[PDB]
């Protein structure tokens, strides 16, 4: 067991420790988008359930939570823009996500061009 | 269980969440037309019942409701234009519908070219 | 139970609601003519009953009503034109009827070319 | 086959059931007068037949019935007032008729101003 | 086939189940009036048939039934008020109808202001 | 257009089909009596015409038919009982009538207590 | 889009497929009664038309069909019991109906206690 | 609201639309016979009125119309065959009737075996 | 959340998307027959209304439309074959229906063996 | 394949397992309301079928089941409050539903303010 | 990067590969029931369409397929037991399903106690 | 920490990197089919919505998009073959899918034998 | 090859053997949570499958295992707290995990504050 | 630099060369199990993909390889036992592994008691 | 301490210095393959992340680096051959490695027969 | 044994004692880098474990140690710069190492240009 045989093993550990460790930040961004997309997909369901009861759409979040929807997820900024009798607009996004996600009845849940680092969209596209 | 196998599953969920969610706003428009058509179809019946009693047609809605007709539905703007001894004209429409629906004795319950976003028709075609 | 199966059912209800509802205004016009023809047919009888008593025909309606004839029907404009010792002429019509109906002893109760929308005939044909 | 098509048919039956049914009470009054006039016309004949036999007129009804005259009709109040050698007076009337009918030789069978609801005339005009 | 696509279908079924189901109670009221009007119209005929036989009108119902008239209909309170030699008065009404219907010879079969919930009229107008 | 709206329409048709159809058998009985009364009234006339020619009354029917009287009507049993020089007796009745009708010169054409279901009267009352 | 979200959607489809599908067999029974009642109502009319021509009622069906009546409907057992000069009795019923329907002139078209599964009534009540 | 519930409702409407619609052509034939019988009954009256004036019967129709008789009805072929001093023969029939109707003084107004589709009878039976 | 759990969910969506989507073309065919049957049922009514006015049946469609009948429906080929004084024949059919529907007074509105893909029937059966 | 690459995959599975699993309890509540609404909609139909037979409404459930209605569904408390000759009131609700559903003829099938956790309504609004 | 760090990663992959892979066979059973329920639900519709045409129910499957129904699905044993004029019985089941599904008009499409591993039910419950 | 212990760890990473990485291309093909099936399923809905408005089917895509349908998905070649008044044919497929998918009203959305690498089908099977 | 060169190699092996060996106990805790989360996620699925069959939720585990669920995993304490008709509560945890995991329908599968070293939660939060 | 200082260094190299060299054969066994588990996990996926296409499971391996699955790995004996329409059984194992691994849909991929030195299992547990 | 004892120690150092020094070049080759395999394994992940965003695969490397991928490693020649919408091919290799490594979606990351001393492969196998 | 033979042996020991003793300080520097790289590699793991629990990254070291991470190694200056919700930066270095080592999620554990003799980096590159 030489020093050179130990020294080359130390050299390879430095190489393997760099390359084999994956990009963590990028992997979480897409998982964070799934949380935003899932919560908006759930939000659309409980909007339709409130439409059965009251014949309208909710401006406030507490109305949707009372019917059955969960509380806002960790590091997520859910915010309903507006809700008329026969329409709605719900913007939501994760802090370390990719982009903001809108949610309307005609277009469904989709993603906008605005970044999560930038400010919240005033109205959905 | 790799990261790539998880990553592609996250990618497919984003695709399925977009395409499988149907157009909600469009689906409700036709259901809203059925509510307007049904209420006008009911309104025509209670107009004929008032014709049996009083030998005339009602200008006011409260006369039709007293005989048996239900109250005006949620997000519906029912409004009788005019009602002579031997005729009537009743316009009605949903706020998030397609178009206004007229209701006369000779033509029955039919739909007009005027949109629900536009103002109420003054007289039926 | 799909959305398309519900959507086609909504489409067929719109078709059935248009075609199966009959022409109400036209149906009442002929029933209104029967009321005018019946009242003139009754008016001819009580004219003959007054002829038994007084040996003449009545100019006024109150004389015919005193013998037994009913009051003028709802939305009907009965009006005796003239009544000599050995003749009479009685025009009558419904507001939402087809045409005016005359009533003389020689021709009986018949219908004239003048429309109910137009003014009352001065004398019977 | 709609409910509205059935409902309007029910409405027209109510109209036709009112107007087409004639005045029954008035129609019978004139037929009842014919029964009184016929019985008095027959009574005058059998008075002349008794004049051939006895050279006088009958006070009692049974004398006229013995010669051939029929019994008093149903709901008729026949009553001979007086009968001298060369004259007679016979009042008669139906209960649901118009007026009392007299019967003398000089004037024949005629009708008086006294109503059938009012009491019987003591002597003929 | 999403949950939201099923959920909106459940929402529309709730709307269609409310509006498309017509007013049953009101529809039967007018049909019940036709039964009362028809039975009184039949009762008037068999009163005239008894007038041919007996020269009077019937106080009891069993006399009219013996000639040919049907038994009293289900949930109908037929009742002859009075019947003189030359007149009659017959009140009748359905339990779940609109109003009581009278029947005299001079006025025919007509409807009175008294309601079926209220007590039976003592005499016809 | 619901199933319940169709089902109630089927229910009302069953009610209207029962009540509005009149008693046919009873209506024909009185018309059949008019045929018997008319034929006996005609038979009395041609008996008087034979009295002008032969100075007697006919026992056989063929003698009356030769003068001008029509043949016996359908479902009618005309039969002359007896005919002396200065009198006659003629019984007649319809198979589906009410009662047998006699016909003598002194009493005219009248109806007897014997029913048409029962056997023919041997002699008139 | 989870498996549990798909699995619950499959569970609700099984529930909706059971409850929303109406009772078809029961719905047709009442429609089948309308066919029997309508055909008997038509049969009564053409019996009266044959009475105008021949002065009797038809035993055979071919006589009624020659005048204008339609052929026997599908899955209906029409059968005239008897037909005298002044009466008739016509039993008819659908194979998958409720009960047999009689048809006489005095009682009109009515339904009997005998079931369609049981044998045909020999004579009407 | 299922498709099957709508589909069975469409099936029942097809059944009810066939059976409930009565035979129109046959119903009019008997009404057309009444028009021919009425016009011949009127023609017989004005023949007797001409007999009072001229001591004969009319060959031409214009003579009867001048006295008071109406013009020939729509779709009716009135035609007087012959008219001697003390007799007459008048054939008449509707185009869509049953048979030709004769009219003589001895037999009155009666119907012949010749059909309306076949040619006009040369002389009355 | 595995790939296999996502993959089986994709497999079930393909199965549910095939089986749950109903036959649309077949469902519309019967609704299209109702439109043709309803329009012919309406056409028969306005033919009878023209018969009241003119004492004949219409060859042209514009005469029926002037009285009150609606315009020809979308994708429907209405065409009156012939119309004599006392009869008519009206063929009609939808482009994507089942068969052509005839309409005569004696047989009512019925369906023929000729298919809508095949040419129009020259005359009704 | 590092431990950190496995560890982050375990972290994302925990996130996806929380968010993607939908609210099951809320989804079933609306499906349970459809079962109650469907059963009451069916109950209203068989109430009208009993009205055809007996001319009344059923207090007991076994009468409705004998006509054709299904047995009470699983975890549903159907209960008829009252049923007069011309009216009815039927309360029903699911154990894990939203609210109780009433069912009257005038208002149809509707939902009340009373919760399914709370006790059954004594009478419908 | 040690061997122990690789060895524990291999150990966790074995654990995750067992637990995260769901029960595939059970998931397909319920999807297979949906295919059987959907095909029977479709089969019930085309049975009603054949009832409109032929006034009966089909014993053979080829008759239902000719109207519009699809071919039998993969690994499904559809088989109509019997079909009278006013009823039917249709058993069907998937090879890897749960139980056999019946289909009658009165009970609708329901599931029986017989297993798919066991033989086909001879008649529906 | 030997070189051989590092060397075997490098050897196992090469094995795990090959086997644990799943088939990505195959996984996307089935997800791409879901996008095509979903878009055709949506296309069928908006074809029925255009049928409600215009009483026909659309040849152009822009008509369906104006009603509410989304734009064509990424790497998808949607193309309507033909659209008559009462039918349609819509072929669609993904570039990296499995096969082309047709969409007609009678057969619904189904997959054809033609591959996505091969050219587009001219007409649907 | 000196002793000092061997001695420093022995010194570095002691350093590398300490630092490079990862925390095994902590790595397994999160993998153990995945086993508990996966088994509860599977348990929720088979609870919904039992809800399809029996219309309730299971108290016992053997009912869920009979449907298809696997046996309880090694070193896992699965235990269903309660299961009403329309709800359930299932606590589960690994012996060397982090915390207990609950599982209800409304909240899904989530983790509680109670530690695995501490006793089992009596009811879920 | 003594001989004893060199001699002890030679002695320590002999000790370090024995202890520091790990068990290679045992380390590969678990890596070989991962290859078998991964290939069976992949085999289960492509079995579900063939189920989408053909509605069955594959007996032959070439069918799975054609869809996308890789060739059999080096020193691995993959072998499908049986594959019915709704099930499968796939045994596989490495030559220098631990035990044979089965793969069914209900149990997933699991390991059996049979050793790789022993013969292949005939059927999976 | 002799010269011979020193001389033999010098002789053994020459032997130990030859044999104990391992093959360095060969040890690095396999570590260099791990760097290429790791970078391609990372490259495959960021290709799937670009597929989520743009619905395609990247031809240029800068697109993958912008998403999160690291810069090309030292002495590594990464080069994307081609990238269509639904596929890709990425060759990469180390200068002192063994062979070139390809990377496609269907086959994953694998090694080719071409040596690193030889030129770069034009397309992947 | 001469003095010169001893003297040359003393001379060679001085030469061998200089050359054969390796560079100790340099050998430890690379081993010290492995300790820093290993501790940062461990620190990255327990940062991801805290992200599972709290949905954030730790600023303090005591939070990471509580989860399972070891205490700071001897002669190592670990120090977390900052830690937002979705990112972190951790600098660490040995006193007798080469350079400071950073540790972020996107770049992994890498080495910076700053020397260990120089002061600690304020933020990672």
């Amino acid at each position: 067991f030489t020093l050179i045989e130990l020294l080359i093993v130390i050299a390879i550990i430095a190489i393997l420790a760099a390359v084999l460790i994956p990009n963590l930040l990028a992997a979480r961004k897409r998982a964070n988008d799934t949380v935003v997309t899932a919560y908006l997909n759930d939000a659309v369901k409980f909007q339709e359930m409130y439409q059965i009861d009251n014949n309208s759409y909710t401006s406030n979040q507490a109305a949707l939570i009372s019917l059955g929807l969960k509380s806002t997820p960790a590091n997520v900024t859910f915010s309903i823009v507006s809700a008329s009798a026969n329409s709605y607009c719900m913007i939501a996004g994760h802090s370390g996500g990719t982009v903001w996600f809108a949610a309307t009845p005609d277009k469904g849940v989709y993603k906008t061009n605005t970044a999560v680092t930038s400010s919240q969209p005033e109205s959905c596209p």
